[PDB]
Parts: structure tokens; C-alpha cells; sequence
């Protein structure tokens, strides 16, 4: 049908059809009389997988012979989503499979919807890891993603009576055709025990052993025949575990609980022992595997020439002392040489400045679970503080501020400080965030070791986030400038010469409308909800957090409603306001925010005077596959975090690439987006980081805003009195109290400028041609925000490897 | 190589080689550079499986179109063993695959050893179920095995310091290529709750739901292209189970523990709640599935014309009240019609008379777990006792003896009584056992309903137990009489005309010696133990139990040792005494018996005066795959249970088919074996059932034997004083005390006749030609003990179906 989806040749379509029938018969044990739609999805998955594995084996052979420097990306989260369409896109198979399945009497898009998301992440951090794997393979780097194969990923969210309900995400129920178990690489991991000191150094003895069994998933580059590996570890009890008999067998679950479930916290630290066991489990098994592979290539001087380890946040921070443990205790290297190797091998990426997200583990936990690692951490700390003391003599307070050990009620280990000391590079994820790191939280560390600090602005993969989810837009672009931009997103600048092109303007607006019609239909089918496809699609999708300020959005929605009620026969640009995202199960305030949203919807959506001029919808179960649907249908992207709180954002970049305009604060990567596109092509409002600091020094008083803004006052009174909760008038008392007396994120302070800025958006939308021209200017300047650019910078400036766009033979 | 293993044609070998290479590459993602031996086994397994599935789909199509009466074999145990070789044998593929793998540079026998046993059974009862599935498919019956997919089967036994140690049998670690998950047939099973009475009958409400997910395994008939289905249920928690969040997810294990582990008790009842949950789980899911399939063929009058349910022991006895529950509570049939259907549908096979093996569930357990089923059982009991009262008026004690409810300290339900009342047929498993049922334990029931009681003597499948494990013997037989006997074992009688044939005599003895040499080599390779292959192979393999009297064997071994020590330079027929079998983990006395055996071995095997005239070996980890090795190498089969205790035995039949002679008591199927072969061709000794009864009435006094038999006295003194345990002189005090004061199985009473009979065995073995002629007379008369005969009798006399040896088209 469309060009970017590849060729549908006679030979290929015929071959695909027969392999599909072979898998249906031999693999699935079905025929066309008894096959379920799920059987048809699996037959297709297995057919496409056949094309992957040939390239998989020769990629691993290639790396084995060439022996390049290997990149190890360590993450507790890989937010992968669905695999089928992505694989077809990167193998140029999509049109062929579409034709082949059509000829078999099947709809391929219907089959695609049967695949479960691999939801092994919470939000931005986990999805970044997934975009990274894609870019590393597309750029021909010998890279491996290492994580945990959670049995249950992020929970499925159901909305019941307006409340979030959680259910288990049993994503492996029907099986995963993409993974391959590798029990020959099963490795022991140790916990508890104690430390013995002998003539020849320390020994960690009397430990409980848990086995780590790897499962490999292929990661295909874009049309270069490169297929990299993501290795995920599963926890297994040894066969003599606890070995009355029956109970001993049932208690195996205790060891195997390590890989059972993903902690559903986004940007929030929860200091639970099971979480620590997960962090050590992935680190211990991975490092053993890395070393095995290095040895099967004695000389550890060359270790950093052949290995790079990237730590995605502090979650895998135990890699630093674990590498020291292995080098010192097992390999018998002296401390100083082991440390040189460790530092040169490791690098650390910081994802947030929020204090509640920082990992600070109680010493008593590490003392019981990992007694040897505590000793190593203490020794790392001693030697590090000796260097600080020599550089800044007499500065006793610096010493206490930089210590990896925090004193107080309970002693804690600061894992960020451990990471900085043990890494040769530390990076933030957007320019403003990286500057904040040098100026505030890691200022002392930057003064000691300035060379260590870098910026690597985040990116997203244009394969999943353009070609896959928005084929219509990728096609009208390729008609003008060709296909090369897909793996070289900077080429989108060539679209600037089409900003006055009336044909192109018409096509861009046409693609958007098609996307909006298709999403409006999806809502009626799956969720029985009616919306006007001619209204402005106003969308905020991301995890529910106070710092992301879904509440600010709520205040605007209510403002519009009250304005309509006051002047009903006055014209307003119609809007569909869509808000979606999951709240962490223990995050009470985030759960109340969801309830507020739906409660606003209950009043707004059923007021006869409003009509179809304003609709408020909560998008249930927001996840990667839903993002692929809603993002291409958006007109307006809400990126409204308080300045200084969102380290980067990546959802923002997804919306920019797909033809939505942005309303946002000068925060995270919004700053660089506005810089690329030009400030006039962006809807910027609110306090800058500097204004927030000014307000903090003065003291934030929310009452002042309530007293001076009558419209804001009306909203607070509506909330307090029970306008949005008739049967439970005090339902939202926690929200009001928080807004009035302890709002860390200054919602009221940005209200006036937000409402005013929203008016400017409505004004532009009234002029379709000028809306679309501004859109074209955004799409055309989004090239910087490709993760191919991000990864190339990591490769050159951190890992010391050169990327390659050169094909491997098919 | 050998004829019975089928044709190795040019077209077939070429096709097998390319599919093997296809699976290695595409399925396993390997090439010849990186493949492990385990990868090679899996490539072969997947290649052979391809040939199965085609026949599988058309067998299920056949049954769907013809709509025959379906046989449902309900068992908590299916002791299947390995599947690869069995599949090749039944598909006539063995020689072809042997050639194909040879040409690829691989040894097929080495690959076969990599497959894990499916050890989902304890002993005789579970292995019978497996032989039955094989015969039902070979005889073209539309039969389904229904059970539980245990994650851990019977434990792997390790012998450490002479003691049994247990380890988890993680048989699914590497995956099972034979099974197919069928999540479209996932069914809810209910537990706990309470009973509500409405206008329209009772309702079972407020229940905990556990999901049952089926896994199907193919069961191929012998060269008839019939492939039946074994469906095994796996326990799954629903996705909203217990839905802080993390703990709720981790607690899913509570529901899923139902299918976790097989209870390792052989002929012993353990009244634990988890075991009851297993029994209900398999019954509830199966009956729902049976009914679904019946409806997808309203009219339940015809239900018994289309369905037979066979209960393997009382383990699935809850099928009776569950069928009543479904028919009465859900389908709204009146009690009397529901009951007529139930009785006509169900039949019950009893496997033992031992009181400690009988299932008697505490009423308080059923009251909490299954409140509705208790009500139904009480109502079944009331109506049943009303019939007894009418048939035997005034006989108040009969009423209490026949009641399904047992009174006392704790009220219990007698599940055997439930089975008899709710079944149209009740059978024992050998003629003597069936007579004992009518005369003793079920005498009252037989007087009420004589027509209900039948015999169905057990059998074994000649495919696994001759062709597969003893190809050498199957081949010399086929040379004389053809191949037809393999599915018609009676034809073995034709071998009687070869008893004086000097060529045949030589070949039989040649096959045995080859088997003994191969097993002697297996012992040195896998267990580093040296044995003389020219000695008489004296073997007792079976579960360790007091009733099976491994202890009697031990007394004989010690007698031989003491006789050698007394007269060292006197000639004795050399023996290798092999004893093997698992003890239930909580069975203390069985564990002591194992320790005694190894302790005897420690003394005997290292006495220089003994030499290679006597060796005592404990065969570790006895299981189906080990049975396939040791049985063809045996000269002497020990079948020495106290008369009246072993209901049938099946190991006895395995040894008879494979050219070993039998020393045994007139117990179980030994009686019919001796009858078939002729008493002169069997080594019979000891008390008959009648002699045991005489001794019981008089009072068994072990002291009498100790006082009158000096040799027996010496052994007891050796045991007591510490001759076999120097460092722990009192180690075997429990055994001696049991033998002297509370031996339920009268070991001393059969000692004299046993030793004397053993002398007659040694005498015959001195004359190879006459030994072999007696062997030929055993093999030639073993035809009755084919499970094809057993199943044909079940089919005609219980299930009301006609077997068919007619091929389906390939
Ligand atoms: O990168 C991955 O996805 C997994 C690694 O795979 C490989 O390195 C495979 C190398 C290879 C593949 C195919 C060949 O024909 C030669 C070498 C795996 O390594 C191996 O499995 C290596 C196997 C092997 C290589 C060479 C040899 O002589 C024997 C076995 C690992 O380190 O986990
Ligand atoms: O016996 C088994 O091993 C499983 C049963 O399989 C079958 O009965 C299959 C029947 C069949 C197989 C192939 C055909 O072309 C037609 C019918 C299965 O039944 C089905 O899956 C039936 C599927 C089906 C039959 C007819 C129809 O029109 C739709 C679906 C069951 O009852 O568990």
C-alpha cells in the first residue's frame, strides 16, 4: 500500500504464506477449521521470527570474530511494548506480511492487537532503555541490554467508579515467542552469609545461593541486518534448596520471588529488602556473564578496552563494589589496580534531582544481605574522602557532604555518591538538568572532578515513534525528501522548504485528521465513549505525579467549564481534553488526582449547555501500545512540570515528531525543543528555574494567589463545597489542603500565565493553515531528538567506540 | 540395523536430516559450531514431533466427525518416563532417525539420555495409567488421560553416606517440547465459600476461585496413525487475586501451589488439605471439560452413552458428588435422574487392601473446603443406607459398617464406600485381589450388589517393556514368528515349539548376556561400581515398603555371606544382588531399610574372602528410565511380598517378558503368572493367604522362629551387636525391635522356605541350557499380561465399547 513499508514481491509473499501455514499446522497444531485469532497471531509471529534468527546467529558470529569493545547497558527496566510490528518495520517485511495475510483472508492489524505489551518498565527511564537498544543496533554497536525477566510487569490499570484499580500483568500467560531460554549460562548469585579473613584476603562464606537463568530476546537494527541481544535474568532455586519435604519444595517460591514483579514506582525510592535483592541479583549475574565472555575472547589491564558498563540510574549501582569484590577477592588484583579498572569501565546516568527518588540504603540492610559489599563501600569511602581532604584541606563540612555514608537516626549509603566516585563519566539527560547537577546537588563532586561531568540530551527512536505508529506521516515526508531520514532524522530540516507549499500543508493536516478519526473510533469500540473529531485534541499522557502537575491541567479544564456556564452562547474553540497515566499503588495523592479527573468528567461530559464544546476523558491503562495510538492523534502536547523538576522528558519529543504543538514550561528538554524550533513556534509559559528559586527564598504563599485571582477562588470553593462530589462533599479536602498549605510544586504560581497561554493556543487553532505551518516547523526541527544522535554521543564521548551505518550481509 | 526398528529408506533419511538442520537453525538458533548435546536432543525431539502432530490433528478430527463414546481415565498420577524413543517406536521411525543422526555425526542413544523423565507418579498405580494410555491408542479407543501437570514430580533420590537424600525433580527446567498449552480451555475451580438455599435449589457462594489451564500431550498408538490426548491441568491465580500491591502479587503462589508438587507416598494415605485441594482441582476442571465437549457434540439421558469415567483408585472419588452437584445445582435435573446418570457413567478401580492406604477424609476438612460436596455426600449416604435397611431389615451393624460416614473421635468420610455406591462397576487388579475384595473388606457391598464386582488383571505395554527396552530380544523373536505379536502378545505361545531348538536357546542366552554386559558397563560409567557380568543378576526393584519385604531379601543376603565365611573354599554360584527403590520422605522405617542395604554392601563388597562371589548394590534413583535398563539385564526377579498384600504387581510382568525367572510368593498377579507358565517353571515359596490367616488367628510370635533357627539367630545378633554398623552399634535397633515384636508382615515366617527356594535357583543356574529352557517357557506364556488384553476387557465389560486394530490413513 504505502512506500516506506517496503516491497511486496511475488516470491516473498508466496514464501511468507507457506511458512505461515507450516507454523499453523506444525508449530500450533491447528488448521483453518479450529484456529483462534490468537493462533493466527502466533503463526505470524513465528513466521517473522524465522527471518530474525538467521541474522541473529550471524551477528553474534560477526562480534565473536571481530572481537569489538562490548557495551553493557544495565537497567532494572526495559519498557519494550509490542515486538511484532517493530520487527517487520526493521526487516522491511511489513507490506509483504500485509499482502500475505490478506491473501489468507486475515487482517494483520487485528492480529497485531493480540500481542501483549512487554511492560517491564514504569515510564521515561524504562522507555529510554528500549529506544537505546533500537538505536545501538541501528548504529552497529556490539551492545547488550541486561535486566530482569519480571513475571509481572507494570500493573494493568482499571478505572472503577472513577478510582484506579490494579491487576496483575500476567504478560507470559500465553507464552513469549520472541525469547530464548539459555540454561547453559545459568549462574549462582549469593546472599546473606558472613566475611572470613584469611592469609590470602577475605572470603564470603555461609551464603544462600539463588540461580540466575538468562532469557535472550533479539534486538533488530533498522534494515542493516544487525540483530543485538537483550539478556534478562530469571530467579531459580537450586534443587537441594531447603533439602518436611512438601514444605521445602513449596518454599522454593521464596528464592524465586526475586524476579516475580516490577516495583511500580516512578521517580520514588522505596527501601524494601526485596528491591535490594533485585538490584544485586541483576548486577551479580550480569558481571559474572560479562567476565566469562571477556575470558572466552587473565589480563585485566585491557578489560576497559573491551568492556563498557552503563548504569541506568543508581538502580544497578552495586556493579561498582561487585566488580571490586570479583577483582580483589577472586582474581587477586591489588586494590589500586582493581579500582583503576572499575572507574574506567563504569559510567553513570542520572535521571532526576527529586530528593524522594534518590536511593539511600540503610546500612543495617546491606550489613545483613551483603556484608562484603558494605566493607568494600566503607573502603571506597575512606580512600575517596582522603582525596577530598587533600584537595580542600580543613573543609570539614565538605567531607560530611561528600561522604557515601550518611549519618543520622539510621546510617544510610548514598548510592548516587557511590556512582560518581566509581565512574569515569556522569551525565544528565538534558542541558538544563546537567547544569543543575553541576550547580546544586553534585556541586562538590564537580569541583573535585570537573572532567567527569557531561550532558547527553535524551532522544526517542524514529522507527517506533514515527514509521511504526504514524505510517501516514512518514509516507508524505518520504514523498518529498526520500527515506534516508528514518536513520538520519536531521534530514527533516529539508521540510522547511515546504512550509509555504500548499500541497504539503494540505497533506500534513490530512494525515492528522485521519489519525484523529481513527483514534475517535478506537475510543467508541474499546471503551464506548463519544468524542468530536473536529475539536482540538488536548493531551497529557505520562505517569501521575505532583511534579508533572496534572492538577494544573485540571484547573484550566474547570476554568473553561465555568467560563462556558457564565457565557453559554459565546463561541469557544471546542476541545477534547485527554489525560492518562498510572499512579503508583501506594501514592495516595496521585490516586486522588485520577479520581478528581474522572469527577470533573462526570460533571462536564453530561452538562447539556456545554454540548460537544468540551469533553474530559481519562485514558485508561496508559502504556506503550496506547501511546502509539494517542500520540499521532494529538494536536496539543501538555508538558507543564514546574521548572527544574522534569530532568528531560521524552513524551514531549514523541508529540513533536508526530505533528502536535507544545504548551509547556522551560523545563527539561522543552528548553532544547523550543531552541531547535524557535520560541515563536512553541507555547511557553510560567516561571523559569530562576523564578522558582526567587519564590522559594521569599516563601511560597498560595493564599496570595487565591486572594487576588477571583476565577481561581471560585474553583477552590467548588472543590471544597462538593460541586464535583455531591454525595461526598469533603472528598477532595486533601487536594485543597495540599494546594493551599503544602504545595511543593507551586501550582497556583503558574495558573494565570497558563490560562492566558492556553487562550493563544485556541486563537491559533481557529486558523488551520497557520496552525499547520507552525506544526511543519516543529516536525522539521525535531531531528536532534532522535536517540541515534544520543547514542552516537554516548559512543564517542563515553564508551570510546565509533558507530557504523554499514550493513551486514543478509 | 535390526528389523523391528523399521525401514531406513533414502527418501526418509534425507528428509529427516534436513528437518533436523531446520530445527537446529530456526527453532534452537544454533549452528554446528555452538550447539550443545542438549541442543541436538531438542532438534531431534522437534523433528520427531513434526511427524506426530499431523496424525494428532486428524485423529481429533476423526473423533469429532464420528462422535464415538469417549473414555475418560481420571488419575492423580501418570508415570510416563521418556517420550522420544517411545514416539519413534510407535511411528516406525527409529532406524530412519538412527541412520539420519549417524550421517550427521551424532549418536542417537547419547541424545536419548538427555531427556528428563516425566516422573509424575509414585510406582505401580501411576505406571499402570501410562501403560493404559498406550494400549487405548493402540486399540483405537477415543480415550483421554486427565491429571495434574505437577511442576515437580517424584523426587530425585541421592544416596549420601548410605542414607536417602531427596532433591526437587525440576523436570520442566529446560522445557517440554511434547506439551501444548491450551489457554482457550482455561476453567474456574471453586474452593471454600458457603451454601445458600433459595426457591430454586442450593447455590454455592462466596468462593475462592483458582483457574485450571490445560496442557495437552500426544499419546501415539502402535503404527496405526492414532494419536490420543493426555490433558494435564495447571493451577493459575486470577489476575485480580488479592487485588499492599507487591504482597498481593507474591501471594498468587498460594493458589498456584495446588499443582506444584506430587505427594511422594506410595500406598499410604496422608490427610493433608493441599492433597484434598489437588484431588478436587483435577476433578472439577475435568468434569467441566467433559461436559463442555459433550454439549459441543441438554439431553443428559444419553450422557452415559457418550461418556465413561474411570476412577484410578479413590484419589478422584470427588467426581461422584461433583457430577451430582453440576447435574442437580446447575443443570436442574432432579436427584434420582442425576444419580442414575452418575452411576452409569462412573467406575472404580481399587489398588490395595492395606488399611493405611485407604482414604478417609475428616469431615471438618470437607466442611470448610467443600461445604456443598459434604451435603451431597450426606444425602448419598442417607439414600444408600435406606436401601441397605430394606434389603437386610434389622441388621443394625451392617448399616454402621457400610455407612460412608465413619463415627469416632473425628468423623471421617470413607472414599472407597462413596466410590462403590456411585459406580456401576468396581474392580480389583488381579484375580486373588478381586476375590479378597468380595470376601473381606467389601463383603457387605458385594452381598448388596453382586453384579457390580469384577476382576481386571493388570498388564504392561509390550512396546515400552519389550521393543523399546529390549530390541535384541524382540528381534530374535520376530525372526521366528514375525512382528504381529507386538500388538498381539498371545502369539508368543508359538515360541513353545522352539524350546528344544538349540539355535533359539543359544540366541536367548546370548541376548541376556549382551544385556548384562551393557548394564555392567552402565554401572561403571555413571556410578563407578565394579560387578561380575557372569554372576546371577538377582534383582528387587520397586518402592521401599515393609509389605514388599526388602528385609526378607536382606536376611537371605546375610545368610549367604555367613555361609561363605564359614566355608570359604566351598563353591557357590556367584550373585550380584541389586536392590533399588525410593522411600517416601516421612516413612522412617523405609529409610532405615535403605541404610541397612548399603551397610550390608559396605561389609560384603570389601571382604577379601568373598571375592566376586557376592556383591550387594543399591540402585540409586529407581525410576522408569532405570527400569528400562535394569529389567532386560535381570536373571532373577524378586517378588516376595507377604501373601495377600500386593494387589497385583506389574514389575513382576516386566521381568517375565524380558527373560528373568521369578522367585515369589503366591500373591497378586504372581498366581496368574505361575498358572500361565506352569508352577514347575516358577520358584514359588512361603505361606499362602490361608496360612497367613491361620497364623493371625493363632498369634504371630517371631521369637519362636528366632529360637528354632540358629542361622536366623546369628543374623539378629549380628544386627543388634553392631556388626554392620561398627561406629554406631545400636543403629539398627528399630529394625530388630520391629522384626522381633511388631512385624505386621511376618518376615521370619517365610525365611526358611525362602532360603531353601533360593538354593533351588542357584542349582538351576549351574545348568545354563536348562535355565534358558525354563526362561523360554516364561516368555512364551507372558502374553496374558499385555495391557492390550486388560484394556480390551475394560472396554467390553465396563465401558461398553469395542476396540479396533484398524489403521487411520497416514
Ligand atoms: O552474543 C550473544 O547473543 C550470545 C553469545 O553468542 C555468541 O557469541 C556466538 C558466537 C558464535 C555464533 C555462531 C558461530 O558459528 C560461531 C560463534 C554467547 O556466546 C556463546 O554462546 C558462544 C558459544 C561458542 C563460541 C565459540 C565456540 O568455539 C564454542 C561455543 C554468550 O556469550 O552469551
Ligand atoms: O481431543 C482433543 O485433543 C481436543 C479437542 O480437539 C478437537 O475435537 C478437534 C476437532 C477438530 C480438529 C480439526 C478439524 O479440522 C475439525 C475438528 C478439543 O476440541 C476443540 O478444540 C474443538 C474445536 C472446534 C471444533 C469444531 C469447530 O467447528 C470449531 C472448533 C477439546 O474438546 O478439547
Amino acid at each position: 500500500q504505502i512506500s516506506v513499508r517496503g516491497l511486496a514481491g511475488v516470491e516473498n509473499v508466496t514464501e511468507l504464506k507457506k511458512n505461515f501455514n507450516r507454523h499453523l499446522h506444525f508449530t500450533l497444531v491447528k488448521d483453518r477449521n479450529v484456529a483462534t485469532p490468537r493462533d493466527y497471531y502466533f503463526a505470524l509471529a513465528h513466521t517473522v521470527r524465522d527471518h530474525l534468527v538467521g541474522r541473529w546467529i550471524r551477528t553474534q558470529q560477526h562480534y565473536y570474530e571481530k572481537d569489538p569493545k562490548r557495551i553493557y547497558y544495565l537497567s532494572l527496566e526495559f519498557y519494550m511494548g509490542r515486538t511484532l510490528q517493530n520487527t517487520m518495520v526493521n526487516l522491511a517485511l511489513e507490506n509483504a506480511c500485509d499482502e500475505a495475510t490478506y491473501q489468507l483472508g486475515l487482517d494483520m492489524e487485528e492480529l497485531e492487537e493480540i500481542e501483549e505489551d512487554a511492560g517491564l518498565g514504569n515510564g521515561g527511564l524504562g522507555r529510554l532503555a528500549a529506544c537505546f537498544l533500537d538505536s545501538m543496533a541501528t548504529l552497529g554497536l556490539a551492545a547488550y541490554g541486561y535486566g530482569i525477566r519480571y513475571e509481572f510487569g507494570i500493573f494493568n490499570q482499571k478505572i472503577c467508579g472513577g478510582w484506579q484499580m490494579e491487576e496483575a500483568d500476567d504478560w507470559l500467560r500465553y507464552g513469549n515467542p520472541w525469547e530464548k531460554a539459555r540454561p547453559e549460562f545459568t549462574l549462582p548469585v549469593h546472599f546473606y552469609g558472613r566475611v572470613e579473613h584469611t592469609s590470602q584476603g577475605a572470603k564470603w562464606v555461609d551464603t544462600q545461593v539463588v540461580l540466575a537463568m538468562p532469557y535472550d530476546t533479539p534486538v533488530p537494527g533498522y534494515r542493516n541486518n544487525v540483530v543485538n541481544t537483550m539478556r534478562l535474568w530469571s530467579a531459580k532455586a537450586p534443587n537441594d534448596f531447603n533439602l518436611g519435604y512438601i514444605q521445602a519444595v513449596l518454599d522454593r517460591n521464596l528464592a524465586e520471588n526475586i524476579s516475580r514483579v516490577l516495583y511500580p514506582n516512578d521517580n520514588f525510592f522505596e527501601g524494601k529488602e526485596l528491591r535490594l535483592k533485585q538490584e544485586y541479583f541483576v548486577v551479580a549475574a550480569t558481571l559474572q556473564d560479562i567476565i566469562r565472555r571477556f575470558k572466552s575472547s587473565t589480563n585485566f589491564d585491557a578489560f576497559p578496552d573491551k568492556v563498557a558498563i552503563q548504569l541506568n540510574d543508581t538502580h544497578p549501582s552495586l556493579a561498582i563494589p561487585e566488580l571490586m569484590r570479583v577483582l580483589v577477592d577472586l582474581e587477586r588484583l591489588d586494590w589500586d589496580k582493581a579500582w583503576e579498572v572499575t572507574v574506567k569501565t563504569c559510567a553513570y546516568t542520572n535521571h532526576t534531582v527529586l530528593p524522594e527518588a534518590l536511593e539511600r540504603w540503610p546500612v543495617h540492610l546491606l550489613e545483613t544481605l551483603l556484608p562484603r559489599h558494605l566493607q568494600i563501600i566503607y573502603e571506597i569511602n575512606q580512600r575517596f574522602l582522603n582525596r577530598v581532604a587533600a584537595a580542600f584541606p580543613g573543609d570539614v563540612d565538605r567531607l560530611r557532604r561528600m561522604s557515601l555514608v550518611e549519618e543520622g537516626a539510621v546510617k544510610r549509603i548514598n548510592m548516587a555518591h557511590l556512582c560518581i566516585a566509581g565512574s569515569h563519566a556522569v551525565n544528565g539527560v538534558a542541558r538544563i538538568h546537567s547544569e543543575i547537577l553541576k550547580k546544586t546537588i553534585f556541586k562538590d563532586f564537580y569541583e573535585l572532578e570537573p572532567h567527569k561531568f557531561q550532558n547527553k540530551t535524551n532522544g526517542i527512536t524514529p522507527r517506533r515513534w514515527l514509521v511504526l505508529c504514524n505510517p501516514g506521516l512518514a509516507e508524505i515526508i518520504a514523498e518529498r525528501i526520500g527515506e534516508e531520514y528514518i536513520s538520519d532524522l536531521d534530514q527533516l530540516r529539508k521540510l522547511l522548504s515546504y512550509v509555504d507549499d500548499e500541497a504539503f500543508i494540505r497533506d500534513v493536516a490530512k494525515v492528522k485528521q485521519e489519525n484523529k478519526l481513527k483514534f475517535a473510533a478506537y475510543l467508541e469500540r474499546e471503551y464506548k465513549v463519544h468524542i468530536n473529531p473536529n475539536s482540538l485534541f488536548d493531551v497529557q499522557v505520562k505517569r501521575i505525579h505532583e511534579y508533572k502537575r496534572q492538577l494544573l491541567n485540571c484547573l484550566h479544564v474547570i476554568t473553561l467549564y465555568n467560563r462556558i456556564k457564565k457565557e453559554p452562547n459565546k463561541f469557544v474553540v471546542p476541545r477534547t481534553v485527554m489525560i492518562g497515566g498510572k499512579a503508583a499503588p501506594g501514592y495516595h495523592m496521585a490516586k486522588m488526582i485520577i479520581k478528581l479527573i474522572t469527577a470533573i468528567g462526570d460533571v462536564v461530559n453530561h452538562d447539556p449547555v456545554v454540548g460537544d464544546r468540551l469533553r474530559v476523558i481519562f485514558l485508561e491503562n496508559y502504556r506503550v501500545s496506547l501511546a502509539e495510538k494517542v500520540i499521532p492523534a494529538a494536536d496539543l502536547s501538555e508538558q507543564i512540570s514546574t521548572a527544574g523538576t522534569e530532568a528531560s522528558g521524552t513524551g514531549n519529543m514523541k508529540f513533536m515528531l508526530n505533528g502536535a504543538l507544545t504548551i509547556g514550561t522551560m523545563d527539561g528538554a522543552n528548553v532544547e525543543m523550543a531552541e531547535e524550533a524557535g520560541e515563536e513556534n512553541f507555547f511557553i509559559f510560567g516561571m523559569r528555574v530562576e523564578d522558582v528559586d526567587r519564590l522559594d527564598q521569599r516563601g511560597y504563599n498560595a493564599q496570595e494567589y487565591y486572594d487576588r485571582i477571583p476565577e481561581l477562588r471560585q474553583i477552590i470553593e467548588q472543590l471544597s463545597s462538593g460541586f464535583f462530589s455531591p454525595k461526598q462533599p469533603d472528598l477532595f479536602k486533601d487536594i485543597v489542603n495540599m494546594l493551599m498549605h503544602h504545595d511543593r510544586f507551586k501550582v497556583f504560581a503558574d495558573y494565570e500565565e497558563y490560562v492566558k497561554c492556553q487562550e493563544r493556543v485556541s486563537a491559533l487553532y481557529k486558523n488551520p493553515r497557520e496552525w499547520t505551518r507552525m506544526v511543519i516547523r516543529n516536525i522539521a526541527t525535531s531531528g536532534k531528538f532522535s536517540s541515534d544522535r544520543t547514542i552516537a554521543q554516548y559512543a564517542r564521548e563515553i564508551w570510546g567506540v565509533e558507530p557504523s551505518r554499514q550493513r551486514l550481509p543478509a
